């Protein structure tokens, strides 16, 4: 698709079986998810925002699908104001910015 | 132009006679840039991101050139850790999200 910008970038994503709304952020490196479940081992990370540090727990290799693309990658999960979809899977699914 | 998201998506910004460095990002809003001066009445407002709040300036009707194209709208100053570029001017350079 082509996402004009007039509205936030909104999407549906799904992940463990679940459909959830996120921004495609490109100002973001990571992805990070309000709290939810996920499976296996995580790791802590602090991660920077306009507002200061929160820390996140990191899972890795977790698929997740945006707009019906499937990636496989890294999900943060903490206390972030909104889902958002960091660089990190907006390259796994082939967006770019274009004007 | 077509910005990959291998990397940030930095550009230079001319505003207020200045060169700045700022991060495309589909996920902000607003325009936020670090600490300068602009001419012309501001309020104060309160933008959130990841870490909560920070207090910014607002200027509005401010000219701006991204990439070599040429825009006006609303900047806001303060004590962001990065200069950020938001929808409210994306939209005027006709940048879009393509995948
Ligand atoms: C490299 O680290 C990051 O990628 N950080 C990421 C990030 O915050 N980077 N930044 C992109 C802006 C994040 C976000 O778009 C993310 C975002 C947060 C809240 C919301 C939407 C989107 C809902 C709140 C509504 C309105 N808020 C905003 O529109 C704000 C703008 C006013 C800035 N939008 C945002 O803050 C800008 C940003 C980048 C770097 C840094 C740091 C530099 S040094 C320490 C931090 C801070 C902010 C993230 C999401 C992983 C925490
Ligand atoms: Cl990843
Ligand atoms: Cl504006
Ligand atoms: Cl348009």
């Amino acid at each position: 698709p082509q996402i004009t910008l007039w509205q936030r970038p909104l999407v549906t994503i799904k992940i463990g079986g679940q459909l959830k709304e996120a921004l495609l952020d490109t100002g973001a490196d990571d992805t990070v998810l309000e709290e939810m479940s996920l499976p296996g081992r995580w790791k802590p990370k602090m991660i920077g925002g306009i507002g200061g540090f929160i820390k996140v727990r990191q899972y890795d290799q977790i698929p997740i699908e945006i707009c019906g693309h499937k990636a496989i990658g890294t999900v943060l999960v903490g206390p972030t104001p909104t889902n958002v979809i960091g660089r990190n899977l907006l390259t796994q699914i082939g967006c770019t910015l274009n004007f």
